[PDB]
């Protein structure tokens, strides 16, 4: 009944084939299907489907057992998490604006842009702006001189994000000499920085604070650090994106403040969250 | 001379200590601030007596009205707290700004949905949220550990308790009636008295504001008390400068912060009172 969209983001939603032979998701994950495109002409196209698991399919998972309901889980295919690019929202936040999805379940940044035309959940994950740089690097944050004055030091110091989400907006919105410096450094993807950082080629990637959590937690070797970016005023959390004047904010509110008090949240967060590093 | 603006006494945020009577002059790192004392506990007869007010909270307040540009006159909040509804009108710094008797609120004032309905606030400038301090020893796992959720299950009951008419408060009555209504038998009236009983042995595990208990576990003589976080990231926000429903100011006072945490000002002010020594 309910459409629900999501995007793939390790550890929050990992996306894998069915088994041709079953036609069936099983283990731990759940039905999702992708409309993708037949070439990059048309838009045609048609679904296939897929198996999501991870921490927020667990979540939906609790969600339509305790609130009681059936769901359809698509991943969305026009962006990612959501941008207003040419005054028209895309991601998942589009979705649920344009009325093509109920909720919106992921690793969903709650902003303060994206809080004007879609109703939120109450934050389950607490996340922010984040800096990660290789073991052996010492800055202080966001605010140490080698982020203000990059050409003071030799090489400049290379440091950038991923474009288009809830972490560029904050800095372009704010520090635009910080942001046009960086998007020479744009990272495509987390695996990507991650790897310029291990091997030299980045000093630092700013970046959500519960995925850069993550990544150092349980990294190869523990070769990267993450310290808090000190940009204290974009704390905020993941939330699950409902239409503006949801019905149903209320009820999946409910839930969650269930799972927070009942335990099955932090037993969530032992299975999917925990490091072993630092 | 013109905004007046309201503070409430909270350590390491605001701190409050009189004026030296040879001078009558705050000198240092502190500024003029008044309060408002009734003569007796019958009338509301008072007259005002001029203190002096420092704190990692006033020092942000000197920033801004250097760099705003802006004189101003401190005084301290007389009915209430931090701000509450009482019988349906708001007490404490959120009341002063509410019934435009205070331009803005400085302090440890928690940002909540309930106070932004009727106030408007600046960004968040430090991180908070409900934490759980324990002594040293004391192994919980925030507060969704069967000590709390199950406190008769223990042998005597597990005794956790907070300080009444706060963020905290509400945040637990809201969503968790049978939790709140077990803890106000253990309502400590403040910080310090509920440290003493958590290092007496006589109380078992103390919720408070995050920034708070992170500060207070910090600097512990012996570092006997240990701060884990809640759990409910639910109640995860910050202290904001509270404005006026509306204010044309808050503009301008995001610009001035947004500037101070861009040039490295507000980790020299994090570091010369925030930071501790234990862990
Ligand atoms: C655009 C890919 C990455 C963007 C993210 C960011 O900018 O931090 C991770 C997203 C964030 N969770 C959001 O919802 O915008
Ligand atoms: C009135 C008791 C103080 C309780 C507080 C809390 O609830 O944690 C600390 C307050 C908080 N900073 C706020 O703004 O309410």
């Amino acid at each position: 009944h309910l459409s629900i969209v999501t995007l793939e983001e390790a550890p929050f939603v990992i996306v894998e084939d069915i088994d041709p032979l079953t036609e069936t998701c099983v283990r731990n994950t759940v039905p999702c299907r992708k409309f993708v495109k037949i070439n990059n002409s048309t838009n045609e196209g048609m679904n296939v489907k897929k198996c999501c698991k991870g921490f927020c399919i667990d979540i939906l998972k609790k969600l339509s057992r305790t609130v009681k309901f059936t769901y359809d889980l698509y991943l969305v295919t026009n962006g990612k998490h959501g941008k207003k690019v040419n005054n028209v929202w895309n991601g998942m936040i589009g979705e649920v604006v344009y009325q093509r999805a109920v909720m919106a379940v992921g690793s969903l940044t709650i902003n303060e842009e994206r809080s004007e035309v879609v109703d939120f959940s109450v934050p389950f994950v607490e996340t922010g702006i984040s800096v990660m740089v290789s073991r052996g690097t010492q800055v202080t944050g966001l605010s140490d001189k080698k982020f203000q004055r990059p050409h003071d030091y030799s090489p400049p110091f290379r440091f950038g994000t991923v474009p288009n989400g809830s972490t560029e907006r904050n800095i372009r919105n704010n520090y635009p000499y910080m942001h046009q410096y960086m998007t020479r450094f744009n990272q495509r993807g987390v695996e990507d920085a991650l790897v310029s950082l291990k091997t030299g080629k980045l000093d630092a990637f700013i970046y959500d604070a519960a995925v850069l959590n993550y990544k150092a937690g349980r990294d190869e070797g523990c070769k990267l650090v993450t310290i808090g970016s000190g940009y204290i005023f974009a704390t905020t959390g993941y939330g699950i994106a409902l239409q503006k004047g949801s019905p149903w904010k209320r009820q999946i509110d409910l839930a969650l403040l269930q799972f927070v008090g009942d335990g099955e949240m932090e037993e969530l967060e032992t299975l999917w969250l925990t490091g072993i590093c630092h």
